């Protein structure tokens, strides 16, 4: 087994529909990697395209400081193993859930830092003619003196001739749900705004119903802590019902707020 031959397993760090992920030491270099163990996707299936989407994306992108690195992938028995960069801070979803536990929270200054860092990852992805299409806190990772990294590229597709697999409906822009795949970079912007809203302590986001449509009409979820009215205004226009009104990642990362 390549897995046990060249890695030593330290700790299971996650499980779910995605399979399970283990923190491991690679014996040769002594470095830490997050290895994902999934059922071998059925050939010709959705899961296979997800996995080849992920391969293509990292091959296009290569290494970037705000993207979780992708090292190798192989099969053993009826499972697929993926070797990724290990981010010692977990996902933003873990950090949020931790904030509820200890009654802490991300201040405006930290929320701005989160927006800028992920914005730069998006800036790079979009500059390479790709879109991520599943931005959300559980796909943002933390290396700790803090680096935010975009992970799980299974939904990445090309701006020209896209193959869209819709992301989590809680973070999905209305126009994508309407099968309008013509301004997809602004779908990432929309989902990043709501990702930051979650980080700010907002209540869990709706999957459907009155509240869902109210957000897609441009109404920002209520945030308990106090933010400058202009930072609030920035998040608002990132969820503007008109995608062309939302700032591009390029515009977002050259935006004035530091
Ligand atoms: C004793 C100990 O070390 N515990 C720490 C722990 O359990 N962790 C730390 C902090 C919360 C949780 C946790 C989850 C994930 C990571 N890191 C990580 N890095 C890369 C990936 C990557 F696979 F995307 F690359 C990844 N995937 C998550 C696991 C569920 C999906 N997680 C780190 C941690
Ligand atoms: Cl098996
Ligand atoms: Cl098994």
């Amino acid at each position: 087994s390549r897995y046990t031959t060249e890695f030593h397993e330290l700790e299971k760090i996650g499980s779910g529909e995605f399979g399970s992920v283990f923190k491991c030491v690679k014996r040769l270099d002594g470095c830490i990697y997050a290895i994902k163990r999934s059922k071998k996707p059925l050939a010709g299936s959705v899961d296979e395209q997800n996995a080849l989407r992920e391969v293509y994306a990292h091959a296009v992108l290569g290494q970037h400081s705000h993207v979780v690195r992708y090292f190798s992938a192989w099969a053993e028995d009826d499972h697929m193993l993926i070797q990724n960069e290990y981010c010692n801070g977990g996902s933003l979803a873990d950090a949020i859930s931790e904030n509820y536990r200890i009654m802490s929270y991300f201040k405006e200054a930290e929320l701005k830092d989160l927006l800028l860092q992920v914005g730069r990852g998006l800036r790079y992805i979009h500059s390479m003619s790709l879109v991520h299409m599943d931005i959300k806190p559980s796909n943002i990772f933390i290396s700790r003196k803090v680096m935010f990294k975009i992970g799980d590229l299974g939904h990445v597709t090309r701006i020209s001739s896209p193959q869209v697999e819709e992301g989590d409906s809680r973070f999905l822009a209305n126009e994508v749900l309407q099968e309008n795949y013509t301004h997809l970079p602004k779908a990432d912007i929309f989902a990043l705004a709501l990702t930051v809203v979650c980080a700010a302590g907002a209540e869990p986001l709706p999957r459907n119903g009155d509240q869902w449509h109210e957000i897609r009409q441009g109404r920002l979820p209520r945030i308990p802590q106090v933010l400058s009215q202009e930072f609030t205004e920035l998040l608002k226009v990132m969820i503007h019902p008109d995608p062309e009104r939302r700032p591009s990642a390029m515009a977002l990362v050259k935006h004035s707020v530091l």
